C-alpha cells in the first residue's frame, strides 16, 4: 500500500546500562589513546566502534549507515546517550576558541566510535576554523551574536546542510549537546518528508545553483543529486535564497523560491535537546538549524532565568578517504583543503 512519508527523526531512549558502558568504555580508550585524535586509535576505529559500543547502538547507525529508502528521515536522536555532570564542566567559555579538550576528550571518543559504527571516519575541512581538529565545541559569543554561524545566538540559523558549497560535504554529522538550558529548539528539514519526485523538486536536479561559502564567476551545483527517486540533497536556506549576494539566475532563485515554499511546511522544530543527547545526521538527507535564542536566559511564566551559556559538540566524517583523496593533506588523508566546489585553498 501507501508510502510512509518521515516527519520526524528517529528517537532512541538510551539505557542507564547503555550510558555507563559509554562512559567506562569513553574512560578506557581515554586511558589506553591519550586522546580521539591519536593515529593508531583513528586506523583501527572501526574496530573499536563495534567491539566497545553497546549492542543496539551498533545496529542502529550500521542500518543508517545504508538506509537511503523513502522511510528514511536521515536524523536519529540519542536521547540521554551521556551524563553530563555541569558542575565539573564549569561555565561555558566566552567563544569556541577558550574550549577546554581535556575535559571534552571522554566525549570525542563517545562521538567518533559512533562515526566509526556507520562507518565513516571523521575528519577536519579547512573550510571550518582552519581544520580546528574532528571535535568542534560550538558556543555562542557575543560578538557573533546576530551572525548565521554556530558561534550566532540572536538570530535563528535556517536549516541547511553542512558545507552545500563544497563538493567533499561531510557524509555524517553528530551534535552532543552538553548545555541547552535556553531551551533552544533543534530545527531538522529531511528530503524524504516532501514524498514521491514533483516537478518543484525536479528541477533542483539542475547543476545552475549557486553554492556561496560560509557566513559573480563562482561555479554551480545541483541542489538535488544521487538517485533521480530518493535523492541526496545539498541546501542552504540563507546562504543561497535569503543572501543578497547569492548570484542567482532569475531561473535559480524561482526554482530554490519555489522549493522553500513547499519545504518550510516541512521543517520539524519539535525537538528540544536535554543535556546529555546527541542528534546523528545523515548530511546527503537531512538539513539543520536552531531557532534564535539570548545566550545564557529562557522565560517561564513571564520573568527571565539566568543560566549557563549553550555548548554543544559538532563531529563530521566521511564514509570514504579514498573519494576525497584529491582534496586532502598530503601527510593527512581525513584532512580536507578544498574551498569551493572542486577548488583548493591556495595558501601559497
Ligand atoms: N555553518 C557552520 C558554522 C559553524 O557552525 C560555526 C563556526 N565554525 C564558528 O563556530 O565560528
Ligand atoms: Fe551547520
Amino acid at each position: 500500500l501507501t508510502l510512509e512519508i518521515p516527519t520526524s527523526p528517529l528517537i532512541i531512549k538510551i539505557t542507564q546500562q547503555e550510558r555507563n558502558i559509554l562512559s567506562n568504555v569513553g574512560n578506557l580508550l581515554v586511558k589506553a589513546f591519550g586522546n580521539y585524535e591519536n593515529p593508531d586509535y583513528i586506523a583501527s576505529l572501526h574496530l573499536h566502534a563495534f567491539q566497545l559500543l553497546p549492542e543496539r547502538i551498533t545496529r542502529i547507525l550500521s542500518q543508517f549507515g545504508s538506509d537511503f529508502s523513502a522511510e528514511q528521515y536521515g536524523a536519529i536522536v540519542f536521547q540521554g546517550l551521556i551524563e553530563v555532570d555541569q558542575d565539573d564542566l564549569g561555565p561555558t567559555p566566552p567563544n569556541w576558541q577558550g574550549a577546554d579538550y581535556g575535559k571534552l576528550n571522554k566525549y570525542g571518543f563517545i562521538c567518533s566510535l559512533l562515526h566509526g559504527a556507520v562507518p565513516s571516519k571523521p575528519v577536519q575541512y579547512y573550510a571550518q576554523r582552519k581544520g580546528g581538529g574532528l571535535l568542534h565545541a560550538v558556543i555562542p559569543d557575543e560578538k557573533m551574536a546576530a551572525t548565521q554561524t554556530g558561534s550566532g545566538s540572536k538570530t535563528d540559523l535556517f536549516v541547511h546542510t553542512e558545507d552545500a558549497f563544497l563538493s567533499n560535504q561531510a557524509d555524517f554529522l553528530s551534535f552532543l549537546y552538553l548545555r541547552n538550558e535556553e531551551r533552544v529548539p533543534s530545527t531538522l528539514y529531511s528530503i524524504r518528508s516532501h514524498g514521491k519526485m514533483n516537478p518543484v523538486m525536479k528541477k533542483l536536479f539542475e547543476p545552475i545553483y549557486q553554492c556561496p561559502k560560509d557566513a559573480n564567476s563562482g561555479p554551480t551545483a545541483s541542489v538535488l543529486y544521487g538517485n533521480r527517486e530518493l535523492p541526496f540533497i545539498r541546501f542552504d536556506a540563507a546562504e543561497q535564497i535569503f543572501n543578497e549576494n547569492a548570484g542567482q539566475t532569475s531561473e535559480a532563485l524561482g526554482n530554490l523560491m519555489d522549493f522553500w515554499d513547499e519545504a518550510k511546511t516541512l521543517i520539524n522544530s519539535d525537538y528540544i535537546p536535554n543535556s546529555g543527547d546527541l542528534i546523528f545526521v545523515n548530511n546527503h538527507l537531512c538539513a539543520h538549524g536552531r531557532s534564535a535564542f539570548i545566550a545564557g536566559q529562557r522565560i517561564e511564566n513571564g520573568e527571565i532565568i539566568k543560566c549557563e551559556r549553550r555548548q554543544m559538540l559538532r563531529m563530521m566524517s566521511k564514509t570514504s578517504l579514498i573519494h576525497i583523496r584529491s582534496v586532502t593533506r598530503t601527510d593527512d588523508p581525513y584532512f580536507i583543503m578544498e574551498e569551493h566546489l572542486g577548488k583548493i585553498f591556495d595558501l601559497d
